[PDB]
C-alpha cells in the first residue's frame, strides 16, 4: 500500500493524542484539546447541532465523561486521507455518573464507535462522532 | 494532497456504486451487492452482532428499507486509505413502513451517517454502519 504522506502521518499523530493524553478520562486532557484544536473548533455529536468553539466543545466533552469517568478507549482502526482522519475504537466502562438525563446506574457498556476529524494546517477544526447511543441508553435505563 | 493510488481509487469506485445502483431504495440493488461483496461478507449495524453471509446481509438490508422505502442518500465525504473506505452521507425520507418494531408512522427523518467498508482484492468483505439511530427511533416513536 501507498504510504502516508508527511502531512497525513502528522495529522494522525496529532489526532491520536486525543485518545491518550487528550482522552477525557485522563487528567490534563483539556490542555491537550487547547493545543490541538483551533479556537473555532466545532464538535458534532451524532445528529445534534454543532457545539461551536473550543471551550464550549470542551465543556460538552466534560459532561459526557461525568457519566463514564473511568471510560476506556481502545483504538482499532485509523484511516487517513489528507486532512480527514477517521478513528474507530471500542469503549468500555461503567455509568457511574449522570449521563444524558439518566441517573448513575453503574451499568457496563462495551460499544464500538467512530470519530471523524477534519484538520487544517495541522490543527483539528471539526470532530464528528457516532457510537451505538441507542444501545447505551437502553442498557443504562434498564430497570433493576 | 497525495493522489489516490490505483487500488484506492478502484476501491472507491466500487464502494460508491452501493450508494447509487446498489442503494436499497433502487430496483436491482441486490444484484449489485452480489457482484460487489464476497460470499462471506459481514454486515455490522451499530453494536449489533455481525450478520454473516451475503444473502443474510442482503436480507437484513431489505428489512431496513421496508421501513423507509423511498430513503434518499446524499454522499458528502469519501475517505480512503488502502482497503478501507469511509463514506459519510445524509439520509432523508419518511418511515412509511414498519421499522425495528415501530409500526409505520410516516415520520420524516434527516440524519447524518457513516459507513465503513473493508475490501480485499477489489471486493467488499465487511461493512460497519452508524447513524443517529436514537434520534430516528425517538422521532418515529413520538406520539401523534
Ligand atoms: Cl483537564
Ligand atoms: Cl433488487
Amino acid at each position: 500500500g501507498q504510504d502516508r504522506s508527511p502531512i497525513e502521518t502528522q495529522n494522525v499523530e496529532t489526532v491520536l493524542r486525543l485518545f491518550d493524553e487528550g482522552w477525557g478520562a485522563q487528567d490534563g486532557w483539556r490542555d491537550v484539546w487547547r493545543e490541538t484544536m483551533t479556537p473555532g473548533f466545532r464538535s458534532i455529536f451524532h445528529s445534534n447541532q454543532a457545539v461551536e468553539g473550543i471551550e464550549q466543545a470542551i465543556a460538552f466533552n466534560a459532561v459526557l465523561f461525568e457519566g463514564f469517568p473511568r471510560l476506556e478507549v481502545v483504538v482499532e482502526n485509523v484511516t487517513v486521507e489528507g486532512d480527514n482522519v477517521v478513528v474507530q475504537a471500542r469503549l468500555t466502562g461503567a455509568q457511574d455518573g449522570p449521563f444524558l438525563g439518566v441517573p448513575p446506574s453503574g451499568q457496563m457498556v462495551d460499544v464500538p464507535d467512530v470519530t471523524l476529524f477534519t484538520l487544517a494546517d495541522g490543527q483539528v477544526i471539526e470532530m464528528r462522532y457516532f457510537t451505538d447511543l441507542l444501545a447505551v441508553m437502553t442498557a443504562i435505563s434498564a430497570p433493576p
